[PDB]
C-alpha cells in the first residue's frame, strides 16, 4: 500500500550521494584548499585564479547534472495510442494472427520503418500503446521512452530524446570539473604526503580530494568515449546490443546520416547552444531519418 | 521616540542602493549577456564578460556588506569616567576645577590631543574622555574611534574599524561602473543609431551606461578625495579643523609617511589589502604620533 512511498524516495538516494559529494568538494576546495592552503602560503595571485575557474567548471557541472535529473523523459503522442475501440478488439481477440493484422493497420498510418525481431509490430501492453522508432518502455520509469538510451540510476531520470544532450554534457562538464581539481590539486598533493604543508582538516580534504577527481576521471572518461562513438553513428546504447530491424532487415546504421549531421541530431544546427545544457535536438522523437 | 523611526528610515538609501544593484544583475545578465549579446552570436564575449562579471559583483556586494554591518569601534572602558570621577564632576560647579579633574584621568590615557582651547577633550552625552581621533556622531549616538564622516548610503559610520572596508567599497564601485559602462559602450551605441531595436533591452542597456556612468563620475571625486587623505593619515573631520597636540596645532601630526599611512589602513600583509577583511593596524584608541609622544 505504501511501498509507493519508500520504492519513490530510495531512487533518490543516489542523487542524495552524488550531490553531498559535490557539495563536499566545492567545501574542500574553496574553503580547505583555496583560503586555507594556498592563501596560507601567501599566494593571492594563484588564490584568485583558482577560484575563479572553479566556479566557472563547477557552474557548468551543476547546471548540466541539474538537466539531466529534472528532464521529464518525452513520451508517446497520443496519435501512437489506440483507441478504446482498436484496444478491446485486441485484448478481446485470441489469434496472434489476427492481433497483428489489428496492430498493422494502425501502424501503417504511422510514421513507423521497424519492426520486431519477429517481423512483428513493436507493441507495449502495459502502455497500450504501439511503440514509435527507437522507443522503448522502462520498467523503472514504467513509461516508454521515446529514443531511449539507458535508466542512469545516478540520476532519478531516465536518459532519452530529451535528457540525451544533457546526459553528454553532464558527463562532459564531469571531466573538466575533475580535471581541474586532479591538475590544480597535484601541485599540493605532493606537498601534503612529502609533509611540505601539514595542516590538519586541510589534508584530510585536500588527499581526499585528488583521490575523488581522479577516480571518477578514469571511470566517466571510459563511458563518456563510449557516447563519442554512439553519437557518430546515431545510436543509442540499446540499439548497440540489438540492431533494429527494418523492412530491409537488420541494419546497424539504418538511423545514421553521416557523422556530421548524427551529431546535430543531438546538438542541433546551432552552434551557440553546443557547449550549453539547452534543448537544442532535432525532430521529435516519434519520428527519425532514415538512411534510405 | 523618533530615534525608533530614524533606525527604520535610516535604511531607505540601502535598500535604494540595494535596487539599483539588483536591478544592474539583472540588466547586465539577462538584458545585455543573454538577450542582446548572446542574440548575437558572440558565445566568446558573453562567457568572458559573464564571468568577469560575476568577479566585480562579488568583489562589489561584499564590501558594501562589510562596509555595512562591521559595527564602529567605541572607546575602551577604560577611557570613561569612573562613578567615583562621574560625582566629584558633577559636584563641582568651577569649570577651571572640571578641567584638572579630566586632566588628572587623561595623563593616565594615551592622549595626545586637546581642543582647540586646550581643554582635556570630553564627552557630556557618553561621559568618556574622547580617545584621539574619535569624534561623537548623533546619528550612531556613540563616540567613534577615528571616526571620518557618517555616511547615510551605508547607515553607518565610517570609522577605525569601517575605514579600509568603505575604502575598497568605493574602490570596486568605481571597477564594477567602469566595466559595465566599458562593455555597455560598445552597445549603447546601437541602441541610439538604431542597430539594435528590442523593447525591453533598450530600456535597460542604455539605463545602464546612463547609471553606471553617472556613480562613476560622483565617486571617483570621492575616492581621489581618500587616497589623498591616507596619504596623509588625516580623517575628514581632520582635513577641515587640524588637531591641537601639547605644541600647537599640526595639520600633519599623526602623519609617519605615506608608506607607513597606508600599512595602518590595510596592513603588512599584501594578500589582505584588497579583500574586506579587517587588516587595519592598532586598536583605535591610540594612533602613532609624528612626534616624540608615540
Ligand atoms: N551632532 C553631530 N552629529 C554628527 N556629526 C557632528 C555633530 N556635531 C558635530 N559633528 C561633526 O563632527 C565634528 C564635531 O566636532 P566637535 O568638537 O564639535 O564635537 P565631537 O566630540 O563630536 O567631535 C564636526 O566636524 P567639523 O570640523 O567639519 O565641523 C561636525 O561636522
Ligand atoms: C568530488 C566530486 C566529484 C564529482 C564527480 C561528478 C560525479 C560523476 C557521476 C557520474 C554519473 C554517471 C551517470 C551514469 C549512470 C549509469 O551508470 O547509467
Ligand atoms: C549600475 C551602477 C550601480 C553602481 C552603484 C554604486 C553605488 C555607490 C554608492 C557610493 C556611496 C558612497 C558613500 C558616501 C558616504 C557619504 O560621504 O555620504
Ligand atoms: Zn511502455
Ligand atoms: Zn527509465
Ligand atoms: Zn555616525
Ligand atoms: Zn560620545
Amino acid at each position: 500500500t505504501l511501498w509507493r512511498c519508500c520504492q519513490r524516495v530510495v531512487g533518490w538516494v543516489p542523487v542524495l550521494f552524488i550531490t553531498f559529494v559535490v557539495v563536499w568538494s566545492y567545501y574542500a576546495y574553496v574553503v580547505e584548499l583555496c583560503v586555507f592552503t594556498i592563501f596560507g602560503n601567501e599566494e593571492n595571485g594563484k588564490t584568485v585564479v583558482y577560484l575563479v575557474a572553479f566556479h566557472l567548471f563547477f557552474v557548468m557541472f551543476v547546471w548540466s547534472y541539474w538537466m539531466t535529473i529534472f528532464t521529464s523523459p518525452a513520451s508517446p503522442s497520443k496519435e501512437f495510442y489506440l483507441s478504446n475501440s482498436e484496444k478491446e478488439r485486441y485484448e478481446k481477440e485470441f489469434s496472434q494472427e489476427r492481433q497483428q493484422e489489428i496492430l498493422r493497420r494502425a501502424a501503417r498510418a504511422l510514421p513507423i520503418y521497424t519492426t520486431s525481431a519477429s517481423k512483428t509490430i513493436r507493441y507495449c501492453e502495459k502502455c497500450q500503446l504501439i511503440k514509435p522508432d527507437r522507443a522503448h518502455h522502462c520498467s523503472a520509469c514504467d513509461s516508454c521512452i521515446l529514443k531511449m538510451d539507458h535508466h542512469c540510476p545516478w540520476v532519478n531520470n531516465c536518459v532519452g530524446f530529451s535528457n540525451y544532450k544533457f546526459f553528454l554534457l553532464f558527463l562532459l562538464y564531469s571531466l573538466l570539473y575533475c580535471l581541474f581539481v586532479a591538475a590544480t590539486v597535484l601541485e599540493y598533493f605532493i606537498k601534503f604526503w612529502t609533509n611540505e604543508l601539514t595542516d590538519t582538516r586541510a589534508k584530510f580534504h585536500v588527499l581526499f580530494l585528488f583521490f575523488v577527481s581522479a577516480m571518477f576521471f578514469i571511470s566517466v572518461l571510459s563511458l563518456f568515449s563510449y557516447h563519442c562513438w554512439l553519437v557518430g553513428k546515431n545510436r543509442t546504447t540499446i540499439e548497440s546490443f540489438r540492431a533494429p530491424t527494418f523492412s530491409y532487415g537488420p541494419d546497424g546504421n539504418g538511423f545514421s546520416l553521416g557523422a556530421s549531421k548524427n551529431w546535430r541530431q543531438v546538438f542541433g544546427d546551432e552552434k551557440k547552444y553546443w557547449l550549453l545544457p539547452i534543448f537544442s535536438s532535432l525532430g521529435d522523437g516519434c519520428s527519425f531519418p532514415t538512411r534510405l
